[PDB]
């Protein structure tokens, strides 16, 4: 995690939502990304964070008491993750929708090949796509 | 990257926008990520991938042919960069504010303590906050 203008030490995706219970159940129960941290009353604000796997690279989840929203759903804002492993992939696809998450189609016939969509209790598309990703080289 | 419920050989957060040059200005020559990746014409869309800071963890913006919006801009939506060197948030916060970006108020008081937050072209909330984030224990 060496930038080229700066030294991070860590990286947060942070996303609202008006139904934190049910994003819990999503990422925690469904996807079990192990909870590194939560906080209550803060602000006006109760929020948990979510490994993705662990603390460098995380997800974190706010709503607030007087009433919070989730970005507005597009179809092209995605949260991919590459598993090379098709059976793995399988399985966690398969435990999503067998609690009650859609599959759904993606706009991009592309994450169409060999892609399985899900969308999380706010409308986010996560993508598990069987390959390695891009080489970068 | 070994999550409990499988294995992901890389991350990617692919976000929509309508304006994918000025997009490549700020994370670009902006924040001076590097582009991993890139492809044109592909299905109506154009898009560009850019490290963070490697390909194990990388964004991806695209831009459709006939039309492409980016998602509805939420002030409680961000990407924070903990940034532990305070003279190395400095710079790369005043060089994007020279280069013509603005420098927001934080919804949540909180990233405004030691945080600096600055709008990318689309609205996206960029946080650099001073500090290394959270321990996960």
């Amino acid at each position: 995690k060496r930038f080229s203008s700066f030294q991070a030490a860590q990286i947060r995706i942070a996303r609202p939502t008006g139904q934190l219970d049910e994003i819990i159940r999503f990422y925690e129960e469904g996807l079990c990304l192990k909870r590194i941290g939560e906080f209550s009353q803060h602000n006006g604000y109760d929020g948990v964070m979510f490994g993705l796997p662990h603390a460098d690279y995380h997800l974190e989840f706010t709503q607030y008491e007087g009433g919070s929203t989730a970005p507005v759903p597009h179809p092209d804002s995605l949260l991919v993750f590459y598993v090379p492993n098709a059976v793995e992939l399988a399985a966690i696809t398969s435990k999503l929708k067998h609690m009650g998450y859609q599959e759904v189609e993606s706009e991009n016939p592309y994450w169409s090949n060999g892609g399985v969509t899900i969308e999380d209790p706010d409308g986010w598309r996560i993508v598990f796509m069987n390959s390695k990703g891009i080489s970068g080289k």
